């Protein structure tokens, strides 16, 4: 009987909290040549596949997918397509943590520089030696210092504009207490905050949207913690690695963290992400480190017989 | 191969009752002995939490979800035993996930169509599988308790409704106003948890003033006597029909006469599932029985990794 039901084999992690979906079987044949034509392939001619594993029941708003691939590049260790309930992602920090390590422990790299091929190009990770993943992030800067925006309901505030892979409005939040049983209170805060900078025309570089908020705290064992709030009015349980690749972008720009030195990041469950910075230009290449860790090894069941097979 | 045995391992079958999921503890957990479920909910509760946690909590779980450990039967009638529990805490009764373990039974080889009893930490519960595979459950004796009460809410005046009991307080709203339909789920959310607080403020209760804490909503469907829109504590939507909330609407339409004894009720969801109900009488109340069918999502081994901080749960 289960023999009879569609199967996806899948290994899930997470990275600080952010969980990942690896599919590693299961997935139609994808005979686009790049990576960029599978992600369309995928998208125009077999988007249940993402469908049944993001949507409900088996998805949820915080997870994201990763469609494991052979290869296409000479030197990449393999390929991704990264995708969540709502579509197609191009690179994804969390899910390329949670990917090596999934990697590793089924035996298929060692410690090391790995290059993963992605829609976008590669993506370079180190799998250290004690098992944790430094990610090389795209070059990263603040656009804006210290820019106000009435949020109803809450007042003007005032924060950072930098990209870090995305858009982030980055605030040193005095008023509100950043821990996790605070955390629908931060969450319609943010949301609001995200709503008013677009409604005030507030955005980042050749007006592209703001689509990301994240609040600094001081924490008594790391140098901040943060609320970070995400398309679909999610928080990430993680400390966000584009989110911390900015964050480092403004430190590097105001001289608060010197060239070289870690920054400890904690996020809103209390996980933590290690990131250093090098100069280059007006930008910055941000190293963001974290861990991920295995949660199931999962055989997904699809019942044709279902309304509900190929998620609601 | 070795290091995924590194860790403690559960297995689990996932599946949902009309979109509503339940996460079925096949082996993993601790040996309990207990020498009944009640006993057996307790030692979980008292000695084993981490296991429940490990399931329900993220990053593992969610807030939909519903676990069932399987145990063995200690009614000498019985299939099995059953402990449900959820993200905050244990459950008694689970409709939904009672739907889930018998559907789950049947496809692990464990069961065959018939009527099967089935240990729980109140006592039983008694569900037929049918040759179909569809399932019926015995839902607890349902009343209405008052009829077409008036609640002033905020923004839309007075609306009335009918208090019930089925399993848990409802209080049931034939909506004219408002589109019953999962895309607008943000204001109906909006709506019926005002609606909560309005009849808390304005004193309407259950008998012996029992809190009412779930809302139900109803509209015309073309394909089902009603679809609705079900708010359970916590602000949560029911994926499902809802189990109790359906037999709660079968005691109003039985008092009213609406529906026949024995004659079925389709009720349809917010999600467009469907479950069939009936009724037979019990004096003043009634026994409901609600059918519906639980499908497969996953058979999944959860993975404990001693490193995690997290590896029992958020």
């Amino acid at each position: 009987y289960f023999q009879s039901m569609k199967q996806i084999h899948v290994i899930d992690s997470h990275t600080g909290g952010e969980p990942t979906r690896l599919v590693m079987k299961g997935f139609p044949q994808l005979h686009g040549r790049s990576m960029a034509e599978q992600r369309d392939e995928l998208r125009e001619l077999h988007d249940r596949w993402r469908r049944a594993c993001l949507l409900e029941p088996r998805g949820n708003d915080v997870l994201v997918g990763a469609l494991y691939c052979p290869p296409v590049s000479a030197d990449a260790t393999c390929g991704v397509i990264f995708f969540n309930n709502a579509g197609y992602l191009n690179m994804c920090g969390h899910g390329t943590i949670g990917l090596v390590a999934s990697l590793q422990h089924l035996g298929l790299i060692a410690p090391g520089v790995h290059k993963i091929d992605t829609p976008v190009g590669q993506v370079s990770a180190t799998l250290h030696e004690d098992g944790a993943i430094t990610v090389a992030n795209v070059p990263s800067y603040r656009y804006r210092q210290h820019v106000a925006v009435n949020v109803p309901g809450h007042g003007v505030v005032h924060g950072d504009i930098a990209w870090g892979g995305n858009w982030f409005f980055l605030v040193a939040e005095h008023g509100q207490r950043i821990e996790l049983d605070n955390r629908e209170v931060l969450t319609e805060y943010t949301w609001a905050m995200l709503k008013a900078l677009e409604a005030q025309g507030i955005t980042g570089e050749n007006g592209a949207p703001i689509d990301h908020v994240e609040l600094f705290a001081d924490d008594p064992n790391a140098d901040s913690r943060n609320f970070v709030m995400c398309p679909g009015k999610a928080y990430d349980r993680s400390p966000c690695g584009t989110g911390t690749s900015a964050k480092l972008a403004c430190l590097a720009a105001d001289g608060t963290l010197a060239e070289g030195q870690t920054w400890v990041q904690a996020s809103i469950t209390g996980s933590q992400f290690h990131g250093r910075y090098e100069r280059d230009g007006e930008r910055i290449r941000p190293f963001i480190t974290g861990r991920a860790h295995m949660t199931a090894d999962s055989t997904l069941l699809i019942d044709e017989q279902d309304p509900f097979a190929w998620g609601i």
